[PDB]
C-alpha cells in the first residue's frame, strides 16, 4: 500500500463526493498548456472567495506537474466552490468556476492599467463573436454578439455539422433568423444537449440516437467571409436532400412491397411465385466409399411432389408465367440496383458538398471530449483528451488516467453504444498551433519558486512514506 | 397502532428469517381440518426436540384458531427445527418438520398397543402405495412402493396430465418401467420440479414455461384397475399425435413457404403475385359540403402507374396469369383451412380420450398451491388455499391473508407470466369429502381445555393493550 | 355437373369481370326487404339506359327470389351500367347506379302529380338530415343539410363510436364547426375510407388498424336533442383522457425504468438487485426408490458459489440493503397496483359515459357490412347480410352465400387480422322494424305476374336440364 | 439489334431450358486452360453419343477463344446430353458429361498403347488419393482410395476448415474412422451440401447458414506428412474450446443475469438500483441572447422529485449502498471486460494453431465457385472465375460475363445474406502454377487449322450481318 507515478505519466485526481464533473472539466484546462502557463503565472493582485480558491488551483496544478505520486486531492479547491452555494445545480457549481477565473484574470491584467485600458488573456482563448442575420419582423436586422460555448442540440441527427447548422438557423412578410461566426475562439467548445420531452414517459429524459463528430473540424462553412457560397450550397443540399427522398420512397416500394399489413420484397414475391408454379403438380394434400465427380452434387433430395403444388397446370400455363415472371424480376433486380446506385451517389455528392480549398481552411483538432453516463442530477462523469506529443487519446477517469483510442472514445463518447454520451466537445484551432500547445523552452524543473517548492515538499513527504515501506518489511 | 382481526377472518403469520416457506407449509395443513383436528388432540405420549416442537404447534394451532388479533409470531416453533440443524437446505427444514409429525403421531397411536399391532394417522392421510411394472432386463419385475408426494418434472409440457404421464413411464430384450397406483392418499400432493441445466449459462436454473393444471383432477387412469384400457389410449394418443405432426408439417408449408432464408405466407405470395401482373404498366421508374351515395367510396386514389409495376404485358399473358393464380390462391386458401380443421379434430378426439364415466370416477378437488418467487435457495414462498365452506380461493402470503380467485392464483402459479411459478399441488379426494373436511359437531369455543385457556389469556392480554389504545386518546 | 339450390336456400351471383362490388352492393339492397318491394313493384312510367336496367334489375331480383337453381347470371344487367362509361372508378359505376335508381323512384312516384307535389321512396329510405353549428369565422353560422352515407375516416381510432364523434366535429375569434343530426335515415350507412399517405412509401394507402364496430349502434348522442348533454359529457370524458394521460405516463416509469437506451421494470431491477446482494459471496471468477415427503423439494441445486457473486459485504451491509430493498418493492408492487388499477377504472368510467335511458334510444340493427380485400384499384369484395328472421348472419360472396357468424364476420371486417377490412356499414333503425323487414302478408308465389311468368318459365328451362342428367346415366 | 464482343472481352453462353448448370460448369473448365488445350487438341481416335458430343464442345471451345460475337448457342452440345437420358436428376447430366470426358481422354491416351500401358490427363487433374485410418471394429484398418470432389456438408460451421476437418473425420473398443489426404488433385474440388432434413417442415431444404472459404487456402493440416502434429494440434484445439466455453457461459450470467423469465445486465440492474436509491424520495404517487460558459450544460431539468422514487431513506442506509453498489458495479464492468479479452485471447490462439511454415506449405487458389439460387429441383445457376492474368474475379450469368469483385462474390457464395449460395468450390494448386494457367508460347490464331477455318467462317458469316446493319440504314 504504496503506490505513486508510473515512469513520470499523467496524474489523476480522487475526486470526493461523486463531484467527477470537477476532475473531468480541470483535467481538460490543465492539458491545456497555455492556459496552465496562466494559472501558474497567476499572483494575488493588489465574491472573494474567488481568490483563495485560484490559489489552491495553482497549487492544485503545480502538484499535477511535479508530484511523484499517482492522485492529488482537490478538495482543498473543491471545498471552496462548494461551500460557495450557501448561506444548487452542478452546471453552476462550474458556471462559478469560470466566472471566478474570467474575473480573477481580469484583477491580475490589471495591474497595466497604470498607462491602458482593459484585454483579458482567458476570455481571449474561450469566447468569440458571432453575428445574427434576422430577418425578425417584416425589416431587416443585423446583430453581432459574443459567445463561449455554443450550445447544439442532438435530436434526430447523425453528424455533428448536420447537428450544427440547424442548431444556427432559426425559423424561414415571414420572420427568421440565422447565424455566421464573425470570430472565432481559438478554443472552441460546444454543449450536446441530449435532454428533451419523453411523451410516452412523464418528463424530459436524454435521448439516445447516436451523434458523431470528427477529429479534425472545418469551421469555414459557418462564417460571413463564406455566406454567400455556404447558401448557395445549402440550396443545392435540399433540392437534393428532396431528390433521394423519392428515390428512397420509390425505393421502399421494391423492397416492402404489399397491400396488406405484412408485407415482402417484390423479388421474393415474384420468385415464390414462379417456384410454386414450377412446383410439380398435386391433387390430395389434405389426407395422406463412393467417388464423386466434379462438378455434381450429392445429397440432392427426391422430387417427389408434395406440400403445396398447384393442382393443374397446362404446358402453356406454365410458359407464360415462365416468361412473364422471370422476365419482371429481373426488371426488378436492376430498378432496385439502379435506385440504390442513384442514391448512394446523391449521398456521396452531398458528403463532399463542402470538400475542398477554400473550404478546407479553418481547421480544428479536437482536444477533449467530456462524457457523462447516468441520470440528469446525479451522473458518474470523464473525459478524454489529446495528448498532442505523444499524439494519443488519454482517458481521465477520475484516479485512473489510462492509455486510450478513439475507436474507445467513441464507443463512449458518441451514444446508442452506451449508456454513456458526450456533453462537451472542445475543439482548439490547428492554426493557432503554439499559442495553446507551446512548451515555452530556454536552454517540475518548470515551475515558479513558490511552487517548486512546496510541490518537492510535498514530494519528500511522501518519498519518507516509501522508506517506511521497505523500511516496514522488517 | 393496533390491529387485530376483521369480522373473525382467517389469521396470518410473521415470518421471521424470511423462511416463508414455514407460514406456505403449515397454512396448508392447518387449513386441512382432519390434521388439524389431529395436532390439537395430541399430548405427549408418556431426537427428542421432536416433542416440544408439536406442542408449540398445537400452541400455534390453537392460537390460529382462536385469536382475536390479525396475525401470530410462531418464531417459538420454528426457533425449535432452526437450530436442530446445529452441533442446511430449506427442503430439508421441512423434511425433518414432516419426519418429527410422522414419528410424534406413531408415539401417541401407540398408547393403545396394549392390546394391539400400529396404524399412524398422520401416514394414513398422506402416503400411499404404487405398483412398479418394471420390464428391467430381459425377465420382468413387478414391484409395489409406499410413496409421499409424487414428484414430476416439468420441462416440455403443457398440462398436468402430460407432465404425470410421462413422469410415471420410464423407458421402453430392451429394458423398460412404468408404474401405476395401487392405493392413493386421500391427501394426494405433487412436487413441479422447474429445476433444469442451462448450457447457454452455467448451471441449473429455474425453467419458466407455462404448465397448467385443473381444479379437479381425475386420477383413474392412473391405476390398475384401468392398467388395461390406460394402455390402449396411450396407443391411440401416440398414433395420433403422429398424425397430426404430419398435418402440422405439412401445413407449416403452406404458412411459411420459400426457398430462400426469409420465407412468407404462399396465400400473401400469390396475392401479392397477381398484385404486380394487375399493376398499370410502366417503363421509367428509375428518373423522374358534398352528399354520398350509399356504397361509394370517397378518397379512393388515383389510378396513375407508378413505383413497381411491370414494363409490359399481353392481354393474353394477364389472364392466363389471372386465370392460374386466382384458382390456386382459392386451392390454398381451402387447404389451409382444411389442414387448421384436421387437426383441431385431432385435438378434440385427445383432450376427450380419457373423458367419461368409468374414467371420470376418481375426482380430487386441488385443495393448496404453493407457489415460490426468487433464485433456487433464496426465495419468497406463500400458498393458496381453498375455503371449502366459503367456497372461494384464499392467498395466505405471510402475514396477510387476502380473498383471492383462481384467476389470480392461476397467474402466480402456472409460471410465464409472473417470475413465480408453482412447485407444491395439494390435491384431496372428493370422495373423502369429510374425512377431511368435516366439522364434527354436538348440538374458539372448540378447542381443548389446555389450549382454550391459554388462547383465551391471550386474548384478554391482547385486549388490554386496545383499552389502553382509546384510554391513550387523552 | 347439374347444380341447383339446397332446401331453398339464399342465391348467389357469379360476377363476371371481377366486378364482385355489384353482387355485394345488390345482395345487401335485395336482402333489404322493403327497398326489394319497390323494385318489384316497379314498371316504366309514362340518362334513360336508367329504365331498361331497372327493368334488368327487376328481372334478376325476382330470379333471386323465386329461382330454383344456385346461382344467376346477373351479367345482362351489369352490361348496361358498365357501357354508360364509354362515347372509369369503381366508385363511379355504383354512384350511378344510386342515381339511377334515386332518378327512376323519382319517374314512377311522379304518376301522383296529378293532384300533387313530389316525394321519393328511395330518398326516403336512405337520405337524412343534419345540422352544422360552424362557428366559421368570428360569427355564427348554421347549416342543415342533406345527407347520404355519411363518410367515417379511420386512422387512430379503435371502436366506430370514436371514429364517428372526431368525423362530426372539425376545427375548435377562433373559426370552427360541429355536426349533429337532424333526422335520421331508416337506412343509416357509413363509409370507412382506410386510404391514407405513407410517407415512407410514395403514396397513399390502405390504413389497417383494427377498427370495431357494434352489432347494435345507439346514434342518440349525435343529436340536437341531446345536444346540451353531449357536450357537456365530451368536456368530462375529455378532462378523464387527460387526467389517464398522467396515470399511463406515471405507470410506464415504473415499468420501463432506467437512464440508459435499454430500460427494464423497476420491480425487476430490485428484484435482481437484492438476489445479487444475497448472492453467495466470492473472490475469483475469470480464472479457475426414494420416498418423498410431502412439501418438499427434489433435485434443488447445491448452493456453491459462482458466476457473479459478490467479493465482499458486512452483515450488516446486507441487512441495510434488505431492508431497503424488500420494503421499496413492496412500494413499487402496489403503487403499479394501484396505478392499473386507477386507470381501469377511468377506463370503465368513459365506457359507461353514454349508457342509459335517454342515451340507448336511437338503436340502430347492423343489417350488412360490405368487404374489400386487395389493392385501391382492383381488389375483391364481398358482403355480410343479417338473415334477421332465421337470426344469423350470412356471409354472401360472389356464387357462394354460406351460413356464418359475427365471430368470422369481424376476422375480415375490422382489420389488422386479415389482409381484408369493411369499407361499407350499412345500419338500420330497430324501431322501423317492418317499414324495412316486415314480409306485406294475405291469407316464388310473391311476385308480379310478370316475373312469376318468367322466373317459372326460367325453372322449367332449367328443369329439363335435370331431366337430361338422369337421362344421361343410361 | 447487332451486339459483338467488346473490345475482344470473355463470351457468355445462351442457355437454353433453364439448363444453365451446363454454362456455369463449361465456362470453368474452359477457363482451366491446361483443360482447354486438352480438348482443342482431342481427336476421335481411331455409350458413342460420348464422341459427337466431345466433337460439338471441340466446336463451342474454339468458338469460345476465336468468336467476335457476344456469346455461343451451346445446344448443340448440350442437346447431345440431353436426350442422353430418353431411351432425370441436374447432377446426373453432368455425371454423364465428366464420364464422357474422362472416358474419352482414356480412348485418345490409348493411341500410344504401342508401347505402353494407360495413363489419362483429365483423371490426372481432377482425380486424388486419400487414406483411411479407420479403427472400425476392436482391430484397425486402413485404406487408401481415389476420389474426384471431396463432399463436404455445411450444417453449423462458420469457415470452410472447420467444415472440412469435421468432413474428414467419423466416430471415434468402440468403432471409428479418419481420412488423411495422400496425394492432392491439381485441381481440387469441393462440393457443399445444404440439404437437410427440417422437422418443422415436411421435408428436407436448404440450410441458410453463413459458410466462409478463403481465396487462398492450405491444405498441408489434411496429410500423412503432418499426421502426427495435426493430431497434437486438434487436441489442444478441443481442449481451448472446451474451456472458451466455460468462459463463455460464466460471461452469459453477467450478461443475462436474473432468477426470472426476463433477464438483464448485471451492470445495468446495479446501476438502475443505485439510480432509484439516490433518486429524490417522494410519498404520494398514485394521486396528484444568452452566453453559456465553457463546460457548463443548458437545457439539464429541475430536480423535482416524482415518477419512481423510494418513500423514505436514511443518510447511513443511502451510502451503504452507494458503498455497496457502486463497489460491484466496478467488480462487474471489470470481470465482463477481463472474460471477454480471456476469449478473444482464446479464439485468436485457435486461428494460429495451423499457422506458420511447415504448415503454409501446401497452397491452393480459389479458381472458381458456382454458385445455385433456387428451390432443390429447379434453380437458377451461375458461375464465379479468378482471370489469374487480369487477376480479377470474373461474374459468369449464363449469357453475361461481368468484370466483380471478391465482395461480391462473397455475397452470393457464403449464404446468409442473398438466397443464393455456392455449392461446387473449384481450388488450383498454387505450386502447379502453369500446369494449369500457362499459355504455350511460340515466337484466335491460337486454334487447331480444323477449328481456326469454322471460327473464321463463323466469323465472317457475323460480319455481313453486320455490313447489313449500317446498309439497313437507308
Amino acid at each position: 500500500y504504496d503506490r505513486k507515478r508510473q515512469d513520470k505519466a499523467p496524474v489523476g485526481l480522487k475526486n470526493v463526493g461523486n463531484t467527477c464533473w470537477f476532475s473531468a472539466v480541470i483535467q481538460s484546462l490543465f492539458n491545456l498548456l497555455e492556459f496552465r502557463r496562466l494559472v501558474l503565472n497567476y499572483k494575488p493582485p493588489s465574491e472573494h472567495r474567488n481568490l483563495p480558491f485560484m490559489r489552491e488551483l495553482r497549487y492544485l496544478f503545480a502538484l499535477l506537474v511535479g508530484t511523484k505520486r499517482k492522485y492529488v486531492d482537490p478538495s482543498r479547491a473543491v471545498e471552496i466552490l462548494k461551500d460557495a452555494f450557501k448561506s444548487q445545480d452542478v452546471s453552476e457549481f462550474t458556471h462559478k468556476l469560470l466566472d471566478w477565473l474570467e474575473d480573477a484574470f481580469q484583477m491580475k491584467a490589471e495591474e497595466e492599467t497604470d498607462e491602458e485600458k482593459p484585454k483579458n488573456p482567458m476570455v481571449e482563448l474561450f469566447y468569440g463573436r458571432f453575428l445574427a442575420v434576422g430577418v425578425l419582423e417584416g425589416k431587416k436586422f443585423e446583430n453581432t454578439e459574443m459567445f463561449g460555448q455554443y450550445p447544439l442540440q442532438v435530436n434526430g441527427f447523425k453528424d455533428l455539422h448536420e447537428c450544427l447548422e440547424a442548431a444556427m438557423i432559426e425559423g424561414e412578410g415571414k420572420s427568421g433568423q440565422e447565424h455566421w461566426f464573425t470570430e472565432l475562439p481559438p478554443v472552441l467548445t460546444f454543449e450536446l444537449s441530449r435532454f428533451e420531452f419523453n411523451q410516452a414517459l412523464g418528463r424530459p429524459e436524454k435521448i439516445h440516437n447516436k451523434l458523431e463528430f470528427p477529429q479534425v473540424l472545418y469551421l469555414d462553412r459557418y462564417m460571413h467571409r463564406n455566406r454567400e457560397i455556404t447558401r448557395i450550397k445549402r440550396e443545392e443540399i435540399k433540392r437534393l436532400k428532396d431528390y433521394l427522398t423519392v428515390l428512397q420512397q420509390r425505393l421502399e416500394r421494391y423492397l416492402s412491397y404489399g397491400s396488406g399489413p405484412k408485407r415482402f420484397p417484390l423479388v421474393d414475391v415474384l420468385q415464390y411465385a414462379l417456384e410454386f408454379a414450377s412446383s410439380k403438380p398435386v391433387c390430395t394434400s389434405p389426407v395422406d466409399s463412393v467417388i464423386h465427380k466434379p462438378f455434381t452434387q450429392s445429397r440432392i433430395p427426391p422430387d417427389l411432389p408434395m406440400h403445396p403444388a398447384p393442382r393443374h397446370i397446362t404446358e402453356e400455363e406454365l410458359s407464360v408465367l415462365e416468361s412473364c415472371l422471370h422476365r419482371w424480376r429481373t426488371e426488378i433486380e436492376n430498378d432496385t440496383r439502379d435506385l440504390q446506385e442513384s442514391i448512394s451517389r446523391i449521398h456521396r455528392t452531398i458528403e463532399l458538398m463542402y470538400s475542398d480549398k477554400s473550404m478546407i481552411q479553418v481547421p480544428y483538432r479536437l482536444h477533449a471530449v467530456l462524457v457523462h453516463e447516468g441520470q440528469a442530477n446525479a451522473g458518474h462523469y470523464w473525459a478524454y483528451i489529446f495528448d498532442h506529443r505523444e499524439s494519443r487519446w488519454m482517458k481521465y477517469n477520475d484516479i485512473a488516467v489510462t492509455k486510450s483510442s478513439w475507436e474507445e472514445l467513441v464507443r463512449d463518447s458518441f451514444g446508442g453504444y452506451r449508456n454513456a454520451s458526450a456533453y462537451c466537445l472542445m475543439y482548439i484551432n490547428d492554426k493557432a498551433q503554439f499559442l495553446i500547445q507551446e512548451e515555452f523552452n530556454k536552454e517540475i524543473e518548470t515551475l515558479p519558486p513558490d511552487l517548486r517548492d512546496f510541490v518537492e515538499e510535498d514530494n519528500q513527504r511522501f518519498e519518507k512514506e516509501l522508506e517506511e515501506w521497505d523500511a516496514q518489511l522488517a
